[PDB]
């Protein structure tokens, strides 16, 4: 019964306005929805006649001039501040460069037109012409962030923050004045949360959970392209400005260096996969390549959580869509992602008869890889045993599942949730599980019915 119509929105940032969900993305790709499943595209590029920011080159002359670019802005996020106006935080840049700026535009109406408000953070200063970086020292792209990818959020106390960054100096957070949206004076680039020295991370987003009273920091590791191994990582903190820690207890301030090294940190939520045993490219089969650059939302009306992200697809190169999935909290207060896109599903306790059976099983691992992971077959048996491709034991308590799986010479415990979801490709309701270990590895199970 559920149906879908996606949008084409790269780097999507969610905002709810009235009964309508909007996503704002790179190139001023904008779309909206009442149900999270059918999306109406309202803008597709930052051309001179777009209605979101008309005549953008003149309107945002300050940031675009800085970035030496035209007809484009990257990773915009709109947030409603206390005056009721809509503030679009965005960045201007060029591919591969740290010559970037974070700006703010403002509108009275969600769909615009937005006008210039402020220029707030700059990177890529060339000392002989521009002078120092924001911290008063010469810009050094190993230490200083790239002024990209703003993630703005209120904390539980009403303070306003912006987490930001992409590669280069890492991921930083600035405290903002709730009344103006501007960074409070005297912070330079702010506090470093993750990364440094050109570590492959970007798109930071922070979400508060009332259900656990933690803040969750979402990052994308790797490259966004087909061969980049883009993957979504999660850490959490009792404080909006950290330190953030992963499920193993590692501090994300220590996450920096090579791809192999940074891969050791964070809960990896999803990487590349396809639900085909046949082949790694199978256009009938559900699968993603380079899912990332996400935002997230908590809906107080229902208590559900959602992740908004773009992704590419097996065998389809750089083509991408918006996708929306539900997130759940496991018994340890960590997020686990629903295998399939959101079709209206609400978790509840399943009886045993709906749990027992053969599953396709995907282990997403811990690495940053472009490998398209495929499933193996396992069975969850009535006696609590796991058999097939892996051995172990499973148990459940309400909708919380625990899987204890033998991996080499050790048992790894995965904790997650069980529910019924809409099988996106098979078009039927099926049992699924999604679970996470303390080493930050996600597993998905999709019941063969
Ligand atoms: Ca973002």
């Amino acid at each position: 019964q559920p149906t879908f119509r996606w949008a084409v929105v790269h780097d999507p940032s969610i905002i709810k306005v009235g009964n309508m969900y909007y996503v704002f993305g790179t190139h001023l790709q904008v779309a909206k929805s009442k149900d999270l499943m059918h999306w109406e595209q309202i803008n597709t590029s930052a051309h001179d006649k777009n209605p979101i920011i008309p005549n953008i080159n003149e309107e945002l002359k300050e940031t675009l001039s800085w970035a030496r670019t035209r007809n484009d802005i990257w990773a915009p996020q709109v947030i409603q501040l206390s005056d009721g106006r809509y503030y679009m935080y965005y960045c201007a840049s060029t591919f591969g460069s740290p010559r970037s700026a974070i700006g703010i535009a403002v509108s009275d109406d969600i769909e615009g037109p937005y006008k210039h408000y402020a220029v707030i953070v700059k990177s890529g200063q060339v000392y002989s012409v521009d002078g120092p970086s924001e911290d008063g020292t010469p810009y050094d792209s190993r230490k200083h962030p790239n002024a990209l990818d703003p993630g703005v959020f209120y904390d539980k106390e009403g303070n306003l923050w912006m987490v930001y960054g992409s590669w280069f100096g890492g991921i930083y957070i600035l405290k903002l004045d709730p009344n103006t949206g501007l960074p409070l004076p005297g912070q330079g680039y702010g506090k470093r949360l993750v990364g440094g020295n050109h570590s492959s991370m970007e798109g930071p987003y922070i979400l508060y959970s009332p259900d656990t009273d933690y803040y969750y920091l979402f990052l994308s590791f790797g490259g966004l392209d087909y061969r980049g191994g883009y993957n979504i990582r999660v850490a959490r903190s009792k404080n909006p400005n950290g330190p953030y820690y992963d499920p193993e207890g590692k501090s994300m301030e220590n996450c920096m260096g090579s791809k192999t090294v940074i891969s050791n940190y964070g809960a990896k939520l999803v990487g590349n996969f396809i639900l085909s045993e046949s082949n790694t490219i199978d256009f009938k089969a559900f699968g993603y390549v380079s899912p990332g650059h996400n935002s997230a939302y908590y809906d107080p009306e229902t208590g559900k959580y959602f992740i908004f992200f773009h992704t590419r697809f097996p065998g389809r190169g750089e083509t991408y869509q918006l996708r929306v999935h539900q997130l759940f909290l496991n018994e340890d207060g960590w997020f686990v992602m629903a295998p399939f896109p959101y079709g209206g599903e609400t978790v509840s306790k399943l009886p045993n008869e709906e749990i027992v059976g053969e599953y396709q099983f995907i282990n997403h691992g811990k690495e940053i890889t472009d490998k398209i992971k495929q499933p193996v077959r396992i069975k969850l048996n009535s006696d609590g045993s796991i058999t097939g491709a892996v051995e172990g034991r499973w148990e459940r308590k309400e909708h919380y599942i625990t899987l204890k799986i033998i991996e080499g010479n050790t048992t790894v415990i995965y904790k997650g949730v069980l529910l019924k979801q809409w099988h996106y490709s098979e078009k039927k309701w099926v049992t699924v599980f999604t679970a996470l270990s303390n080493q930050g590895v996600s597993v998905w199970g999709i019941r063969v019915e």
